[PDB]
């Protein structure tokens, strides 16, 4: 059984700054791997724009972070996911996962009465991603998708633990408090941030899926499997972020939602 | 996000009879999957044989699978595993996974204190397997590892639930009660039958691990990765087993362990 040191770092895409939960995710799920990550805010968001052009830009931030060394791609952002992953997971020689299936195989795992819901930006819920991979599982489930159109602002300008936040969590989910729902998927990497106010909205009985999170568990499996991990002797030494838009900004957010000091942000082009 | 539809089967191979366990978890775990097994009892065990015959016999049992049209396999075999698992996944097209690493990265998480042990036959413990995977991920780790050279005759004569059964298993795990062990490998695929056992032994306070149950996780988490699962309209339709060894003694055993009434077992030559 012959295991090989693989020191590269592992990349990760997003329009955004959501991808950032990831990131926290896989600073504490793989203490050992080295981190590089994009987000392309000169451009967010990429909902709104044709497909031709989601790949093209996912397609740029993709090459860049193969030309910095990753060894695996994570694409963490749903629009990317949904219109890009597959053809640039073809093409490349490295792995590269999504964020949807992740979260979606661990909510049907969590699921008891079968009640799941699932909660995003109204693009992803319209976009029935979530309520399709579900029932492509298991038919017999009944999905509540419910779009929450001002938690991402919330979450952008800091203010995830604020009096306007408990308000605007507490009656934007209140008419999902009322269907039995004992599995809560958070289909957006912006939701994590306010976990806990989500949390006490729902009730202690119901299980939240932070979707990002278990894309990171897939990503821990995965570096067993293409026999990619980095050595505990080696341990992460470098973690990188870049951005097409205000570095500043960037920087601003990402110590918040990380907690962990200074990072280093530095701004780039594509 | 372009979704296929697979039923072709997933398959397992084994020296012997203990991959039934494995067969038996992803039964459970994988309720839309089909199933195709092989047991080359004719041979078993395979520790023994120079590495040259070992890779042999699990290409033979590889090779009659992969024409039988599976679309994944499972090794089931330590010792295939340890010896014949990165030849054979890097020569097919088709996902290859092993038992080992899976078990071992459950322990790594499920861990606490640092204490971990884990137990299988002889060989198995003398090849150092298991101390080295979960070394490689955590240097920290004290691992205490366990040869019991009974356990194996005890679930293949179905007397697992016997007098005899308790009165082995308690005297061959008394020195491993002393250690504060929170976490234990069951590192041989016949071990799980002997689960009940082993928990009243050790205490509830320690927690065990199923290589094979883990690997079944990984099964699935694979599924989605490569796009091969099957889907629940179409549902497991086909689970048949092979054995180059009696017909007559591999379904006595693999009724008994798997009690779900009839099964088909072929014997077939390889």
């Amino acid at each position: 059984m012959i295991r090989l040191t693989d020191n590269r770092p592992i990349g990760f895409i997003d329009s955004g700054v959501g991808g950032l939960t990831v990131v926290k995710e896989a600073l504490k799920q793989l203490p050992n791997e080295n981190i590089l990550f994009v987000g392309d805010t000169a451009r967010c968001p990429y909902g709104p724009r044709p497909a031709e052009q989601v790949i093209q830009y996912t397609w740029e931030m993709t090459d860049y972070l193969v030309e910095q060394g990753i060894k695996m791609l994570v694409i963490a952002c749903n629009t990317a996911t949904a219109v890009a992953l597959e053809e640039i997971k073809a093409a490349l020689s490295i792995p590269v996962i999504g964020v949807i299936l992740p979260g979606t195989r661990a909510a049907v795992k969590k699921t008891q009465n079968k009640q799941v819901g699932i909660i995003g930006t109204i693009g992803t819920v319209k976009s029935q991603a979530y309520e399709k991979a579900l029932k492509e599982k298991v038919p017999e489930l009944t999905v509540t998708s419910l779009a929450c159109p001002k938690f991402v602002s919330v979450v952008e300008s800091n203010e995830y633990h604020s009096s306007v936040a408990k308000k605007i969590v507490a009656e934007t989910l209140a008419p999902l408090t009322t269907k039995k729902i004992d599995t809560l998927i958070l289909g957006c990497t912006h939701y994590p941030l306010l976990r806990p106010i989500i949390q006490n909205v729902m009730g202690e009985n119901v299980q939240l899926i932070d979707s990002g999170a278990e894309t990171v568990g897939e990503v821990s499996m995965l570096l067993d499997y293409f026999n990619l991990s980095n050595s505990p002797q080696n341990g992460r030494t470098l973690c990188q972020f870049y951005t097409t838009g205000s570095a500043k900004l960037f920087e601003e957010i990402a110590e918040d939602w990380l907690g962990i000091g200074h990072l280093n942000v530095e701004h780039i082009e594509l």
